[PDB]
């Protein structure tokens, strides 16, 4: 029968969905610049703290003098009690802890969609691009305190926020965050302890709760996804972008996580025949199978995760039910677009899935299927 084809609608890098979703080089460079600012300040803060520790190694300074020294560094941007705590922790170090600290130089690695190239331009007002730049503290396997490390990273991020109008700090359970509302951007800074020189010894720092650390190596997800792209093909990054774009269009705030969409989509494309020469059909195939993937619970590609990426249906409350509803509707949307009574209606319908981003109906062509 006659059908509308959406392959260019999806893939066209001029003004198709890929063209609308991929960051411009100016945006990508802006994110790399922001990343560099954070990394340099974090390096500096640790050097400033280490300078104080060096002074105390040389002579057992009074608490008051150590406090004075702290107040001249970037740590002056923490609260008074936090400054006290930093000075107290430096004061309380024994020779071994201090020697270990003097040998610590933070390292950095970006995780998430900036790293494996699936970061979309944000859609709705309020939505922001994220760059996830982790800070890594090489230490003996378990020697340098959870409290001090978090205070120093917080000092770095808070000192930058104090110097830049329109920057805000947010403490999250798994990271420090700088939000730049006007740039529709935030940078997330998770902190890890790793061995000094094996994913079992990569420990993510948690801010509050019964645990200070949890073993969660972001490299596991990065390698899993990069390997999946190689295995499945160049269309995997594209259809993950498209599913994330659908999520951004259906929910202002909320919806399924990006990682849950990636995991379910990889599962489907590993197991169901599809055709990269028609990403319209491929998206319909993915859409038909996502509800079953999500209803049974979406497993993490990291087997050590304590919970699935999305819960099985007997655990659903209103939010998961809403996500299932939208997932169920998606293949119907795509099917209806395919059989629309005109090109303009085909576009209107498929944009009910991905939002009114693509406006060029010449990317939709009359086909047979
Ligand atoms: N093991 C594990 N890692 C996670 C989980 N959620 C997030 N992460 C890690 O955090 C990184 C960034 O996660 P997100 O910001 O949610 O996802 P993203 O792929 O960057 O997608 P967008 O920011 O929406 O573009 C992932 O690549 C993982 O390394 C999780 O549930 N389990
Ligand atoms: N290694 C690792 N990193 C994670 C994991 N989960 C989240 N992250 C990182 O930490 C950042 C913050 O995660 P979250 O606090 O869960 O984001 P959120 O709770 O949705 O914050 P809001 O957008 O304000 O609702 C993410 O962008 C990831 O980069 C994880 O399980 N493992
Ligand atoms: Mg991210
Ligand atoms: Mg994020």
């Amino acid at each position: 029968r006659m059908t509308w084809n959406f392959h260019q609608y999806y893939t066209n890098r001029n003004d198709g969905l890929m063209g609308k979703l991929v960051l411009t080089d100016e945006e990508k460079n802006n994110l790399k610049a922001l990343r560099k600012i954070i990394r340099l300040r974090t390096r500096d803060v640790f050097e400033e703290a280490k300078g104080i520790a060096k002074a105390v190694k040389k002579s057992a300074l009074t608490f008051e003098i150590i406090q004075e020294k702290v107040s001249t560094t970037q740590i002056k941007h923490l609260s008074d009690s936090e400054q006290r705590e930093v000075a107290k922790l430096i004061y309380e170090m024994d020779d071994d802890a201090r020697d270990e600290f003097l040998g610590l130089t933070p390292r950095f690695w970006t995780q998430g969609s900036f790293q494996y190239d699936t970061l979309n331009r944000p859609f709705q007002p309020g939505q922001e691009m994220d760059i996830d730049d982790g800070t890594y503290m090489p230490m003996p396997i378990f020697k340098i305190g959870h409290s001090l490390l978090i205070l120093l990273v917080d000092a770095s991020l808070k000192s930058l926020v104090a110097e830049n109008h329109g920057w805000k700090f947010e403490a999250k359970q798994t990271c420090g965050r700088i939000k730049i509302e006007a740039e529709k951007t935030h940078i997330d800074v998770p902190m890890y302890a790793i061995p000094k020189d094996g994913s079992e010894n990569v420990n993510l720092a948690l801010r509050e709760g019964d645990r200070k650390w949890i073993n969660s190596d972001p490299k596991i997800v990065e390698d899993w996804f990069n390997d999946s792209c190689i295995r499945i093909g160049k269309h995997l990054r594209k259809v993950c972008r498209f599913m994330k774009a659908w999520r951004d269009a259906q929910w202002d705030v909320g919806g399924p996580s990006s990682i849950s969409l990636m995991a379910a989509t990889v599962n489907i494309l590993d197991s169901v025949a599809h055709d990269a020469s028609d990403l319209g059909e491929t998206m319909k195939i993915i859409a038909k199978h996502l509800p079953s993937e999500f209803a049974r619970g979406v497993e993490s590609p990291d087997s050590t995760d304590e919970k699935p990426l999305f819960p099985p249906s007997y655990k659903h409350g209103p939010r998961e039910m809403d996500i299932m509803s939208k997932l169920e509707r998606l293949p119907e949307i795509l099917s209806s677009a395919e059989s629309a009574d005109s090109k303009s209606e085909a576009l209107k319908k498929i944009n009910m899935a991905f939002g009114n981003r693509v406006t060029n109906s010449e990317l939709i062509v009359l086909a047979k299927a």
